[PDB]
């Protein structure tokens, strides 16, 4: 299940943002979206830890010990909410001034970065072959994503700028919140609290100051359509489910992961649906294969 929808809001998300940009007349502040992103993901984690705890006394007591007894974890955790507040606004200023499949493919850069932060980050060490093995599955899934190519004014070189920071952001803030995940035994979801909280505070701020004036003019909401909230409904899905991913495993596996069900669930339709696929599509799904096969094999 948390790979089946890790990966069909892998798909919908970027297409979906995409569209919303470059078809709308009356657009939207994406500095809001994002800031709404925080909130859902807020109100589902909150939810989460009722179902875990398993009882409403002993719900309040973990947010009473977890969240107003644990300012210092509140403290750590505003610095990836900061970075992923850059991150996700990043997101959306790149796909407003560029192709979906082009923000996909450059956008895989995150997996190096990744790695590297990992290694630095969490005191850990990958081999030779290891090593390899990531920069295969990064030339891998630029082939699965590879395709061919608004109505509105764009400026790719803004947009491949953005995803720059955007993947300097993803290896850094991903496993700043692993470190403090797996740092002590506290709930995953107390985690996602903590973090959401004060990202909640620094996304609403980001909105302030980016579109605070023009937002006084034409209000919060506005541009807001169906297709926006199922950006954001997608956005807080991925979000939650990339955090599940790191706990059970982590943020190198989670590329391995989400790179195998991409190639599964396309090879999946293309048996269901006669779904048709690139040549790219086929050698980048063999690379991916091998590289998780060097990737798990022993030191
Ligand atoms: N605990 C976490 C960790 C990441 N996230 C979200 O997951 C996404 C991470 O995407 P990447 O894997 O591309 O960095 C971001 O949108 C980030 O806000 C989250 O909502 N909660």
């Amino acid at each position: 299940y948390c790979l089946t929808v890790m990966t069909l809001v892998a798909a919908a998300y970027t297409v979906a943002l995409r569209y919303t940009r470059t078809t709308a007349e009356e657009l939207y502040f994406s500095t809001t979206a994002v800031c709404i992103t925080e909130v859902i993901k807020l109100l589902i984690s909150v939810g989460l830890l009722a179902k875990e705890t398993g009882s409403l006394g002993r719900f309040k007591a973990s947010l009473s010990e977890n969240v107003l007894g644990s300012p210092k974890e509140l403290a750590k955790l505003s610095v990836p909410s900061l970075v992923y507040a850059v991150q996700n606004n990043m997101a959306f200023l790149a796909l407003s001034n560029l192709d979906a499949a082009v923000y996909q493919v450059t956008y895989q850069l995150k997996i190096p970065c990744t790695a590297l932060c990992t290694v630095l980050m969490l005191n850990r060490t990958l081999s030779k072959l290891q090593w390899i093995s990531v920069f295969m599955l990064c030339g891998g899934v630029t082939l699965v994503q590879w395709k061919p190519a608004v109505v509105v004014a764009q400026n790719p070189l803004l947009g491949f700028g953005a995803i720059a920071i955007a993947v300097l952001c993803s290896g850094f803030a991903g496993v700043y919140f692993e470190k403090v995940l797996k740092s002590s035994d506290t709930s995953l979801w107390v985690r996602n609290i903590q973090m959401y909280l004060s990202g909640i505070v620094v996304t609403l701020a980001g909105t302030y100051l980016s579109d605070g004036a023009e937002i006084q003019e034409k209000g919060f909401f506005y541009g807001y359509t169906y297709y926006v909230w199922f950006v954001i409904f997608l956005a807080s899905v991925g979000g939650l489910y990339t955090s599940v991913v790191v706990k059970y495993t982590d943020n190198i596996m989670k590329g391995f992961s989400a790179a195998a069900a991409i190639v599964l669930s396309t090879i999946a339709s293309v048996l269901l649906f006669g779904l048709q696929i690139t040549l790219s599509f086929a050698l980048g799904a063999l690379l991916v294969c091998v590289s998780i096969y060097l990737y798990g094999l022993p030191r």
